[PDB]
């Protein structure tokens, strides 16, 4: 009865009672931090952990607590990446950004505590859990951080200037910016239910090249509707998409266990509106 | 055998040298980070969290790294509010501030990318050193989060605009990182369940002594506001007293934790 939509709207959820707690003093950061977790999203990064999990495991519940970790860092990201210093955006999903409703100040700091709230809470399920989810912790807190999705962030921002940028710098930019949190969904996911070697290499090449296909088809969806379309052209860029989306179901087909649910994700990633 | 100034320098070495290090694309990051963490300061916390395990035990330089953590920590806050929509600084303590130098963008990143490593560090030193010293993280991720300092800037923002909210307002912003400090570095050192009630108390009073200085240091709203100037230094010297005789009460070697309790009570910023 494994269903993608069904799984999102149990993330929606389990996120929205996650912030639904009673605060005497500092309700304002609880709002403003639910307020950007309770908006909206495909939820995509929190699934590819369970369903990834669910390759080996079908008791997914029982991660759902770092897959909400790995969606709070996802949303901190957002409102900081939305700041009038960075990307400067009023809307997202024709709502209101966080900085717009709460003012940049609390916009910041709820960010940070989103930060720190995705960190607390993948210690306190370590020290319930174990060994795994310790090092499940060590792959999520790497691909956020200064080598990962904040390096990405960086050289973005360092490169509004350049008008043109080499393909090495910009994969660069792409692979840590949006790829390592992608990869590191699949990879918690798989350390968290012991696949084997063999399994999280084979998961490894997984995660790269499904973060590769996102970050074109993000791409493609901007210009249609410092870039994969100027470099390769509209026509290659869809066709890379494609292909590298095969080679993706390619990999879950050499693994032994229930893969349908991720082959689905993977195809739905493809043909996704934004 | 020991010296807090020359524990100070020490932690001034580890900072310096954990920060130098090569990087292909992302390396102004890595100066931005280098840059708050290198221009200079008392280096308060890691020192408590250094004397407290001292308590215990005399190899302190086996939790160097999670005492680094907790500077990234201090360092990070001090980015992020000294930005134009928060305290809006150019200066701090003479020198540019992170934005002045690199711009808001990256300042900005600098301090997610500050706490990110903190944490980083951690969970890696978690994995080498096992359950006490991810209890020591816990301690310090709580204290650092949403209803730790977090929550302290967020109530000092809204009120810019009771002293039970004031009270809240210190305890959280100031205290628990000195408080969780200490009790991190009594978790490290294994100490026993009764030596870690008491010193969270000392961990609790002497950040409220910490607070109430800083509010005096700023004469020469606070503290200073709702009691007054006589008041308040009279309650930093009685806090402190009560302080040492915790301290005093405890088993160990806290003779280096006196002596930063009573230079904490005398220091001039």
């Amino acid at each position: 009865a494994m269903n993608i939509n069904s799984l999102k709207e149990e993330v929606d959820q389990s996120l929205k009672a996650y912030f639904n707690k009673d605060r005497e003093y500092n309700k304002v950061l609880y709002d403003s931090m639910a307020y950007s977790i309770n908006v909206g999203g495909k939820r995509i990064r929190p699934i590819l952990m369970l369903l990834s999990y669910y390759i080996y495991k079908s008791d997914y519940k029982k991660i759902l607590t770092p897959a909400m970790a790995i969606e709070m860092i996802h949303t901190y990201s957002l409102i900081h990446d939305d700041l009038p210093c960075m990307d400067n955006d009023d809307l997202r999903r024709g709502k209101p950004t966080n900085h717009k409703v709460f003012g940049e100040a609390i916009a910041v700091l709820a960010g940070d505590a989103l930060l720190n709230e995705a960190m607390k809470i993948l210690v306190d399920y370590s020290l319930e859990e174990g060994k795994s989810a310790l090092k499940a912790t060590k792959i999520i807190a790497d691909a956020a951080g200064s080598d990962g999705m904040i390096g990405g962030q960086i050289v973005d921002i360092i490169n509004e200037d350049k008008e043109e940028i080499s393909l090495k710098e910009l994969d660069y930019m792409h692979l840590k910016k949006t790829g390592e949190l992608i990869k590191a969904s699949i990879m918690s996911g798989a350390v968290l239910a012991e696949a084997s070697e063999g399994d999280i290499k084979k998961l490894e090449g997984f995660g790269y090249k499904l973060g590769l296909a996102f970050q074109i088809k993000d791409d493609i969806l901007d210009v249609v509707g410092n870039n994969y379309i100027t470099i390769f052209g509209l026509e290659e860029c869809k066709k890379k998409c494609v292909n590298i989306t095969e080679e993706c179901i390619e990999i879950l087909s050499s693994i032994k266990g229930n893969t349908e649910p991720l082959k689905v994700l993977t195809m739905k990633l493809l043909e996704r509106k934004f």
